[PDB]
């Protein structure tokens, strides 16, 4: 068989990625290898070799690759209950986001801090856990342990259910996801670029 | 806030890890850093101070740490129904597991191998599919994708309700799990200690 070498944020590989890659693979003979990238690296490994293809937040054309808008990734801010009592009692206020537990992925993470500046209006520096883990983040949310932002696929029937509460209700955080083939891969892997559109499509916010 | 530097395998964090981590934060005004180990770097770490504990596979005490057994983490061979009906028509065996599409979660890993041997009584390299992800693992499995090892824990409803089945019933793969302290720091994180103990307990097979 042939090991096609694919590229995802970690985020995409916890919601729709699979479902879009297994019903490509469901169809032919093709191994992959999904490389998670939640450093940035996706554009170098483009650029490299070493990847032919990724969902990555990157709009701009590695040069030489396809590139496919895909839909809106969206996320909420979310807590507990009791994390929301215990930490939140007068409110969501930059006084109260100094103190309170945030999860956060990694260093290069911006996602908490680009919420606050705009639910907010200003930037408020806030302690954090350090969690790099997509269903990692959704488990300590619902255990109380911080608040963070988590894709809407992963929340929508916690809210529903009241398991978790959106910090403040209506500031959802929106990344507009791409995908990039590499040019002389592109043909020969319509099948799959077919399934990754076809079923973000579905997934994901409009364009 | 002091912020705590932790490592875990990503099976534990898959499953029963922020569980227990959880109780402890929720009684304390420590901040947690979770460092995911896959590439068997934990000894190292602890060995450098660059964390201060560790849920391990590796038993063997780097020199100075506290060292308590956790339990075992079981983990079954599991595919999809259709998975089984199109790759092992006619059996588990050496000849078609020689073709059908393995999942192997990085290169260090292991477990696929040693459940063949196990199960077949012989090694045969098996076709796989790449994906480095406890949970992707088992939505890969549920998609048929591929057929791999899963934690007991993650597939066990699944395994009731049909959507996954055993490969060869009764043939669990049981490893061991640790929990190594930094000496220097055991007695202030007892706490943590005994969170951690207290929820494997719980969760994974008794030692
Ligand atoms: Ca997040
Ligand atoms: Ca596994």
């Amino acid at each position: 068989r042939v090991t096609l070498n694919i590229a995802t944020n970690a985020d995409s590989l916890g919601t729709w990625f699979l479902d879009a890659v297994s019903k490509f693979t469901g169809g032919s003979d093709y191994l992959v290898n999904i490389a998670v990238d939640d450093q940035d690296h996706t554009v170098e490994w483009l650029r490299g070799g070493r990847v032919l293809a990724a969902v990555t937040a990157h709009d701009k054309p590695v040069q030489g690759c396809r590139v496919t808008p895909l839909g809106v990734l969206r996320y909420h801010a979310t807590a507990s209950p009791d994390f929301m009592a215990r930490h939140f009692a007068d409110g969501v206020t930059p006084a109260a986001l100094a103190r309170a537990p945030g999860l956060t992925f990694n260093q290069k993470d911006r996602l908490q801090a680009s919420w606050i500046r705009t639910a907010l209006g200003e930037d408020v520096s806030y302690p954090t856990h350090w969690l790099p883990s997509t269903d990692g983040f959704v488990k300590a949310s619902l255990a109380g342990m911080g608040w963070g932002l988590n894709p809407v696929q992963l929340v929508a029937e916690h809210l529903a259910a009241g398991r978790l509460v959106e910090l403040m209700p209506g500031t959802p955080l929106d990344i507009p996801l791409y995908w990039q083939v590499n040019r002389l891969a592109a043909e020969r892997l319509a099948g799959l670029t077919a399934n990754m559109v076809g079923t973000a499509r579905v997934v994901l916010m409009p364009v």
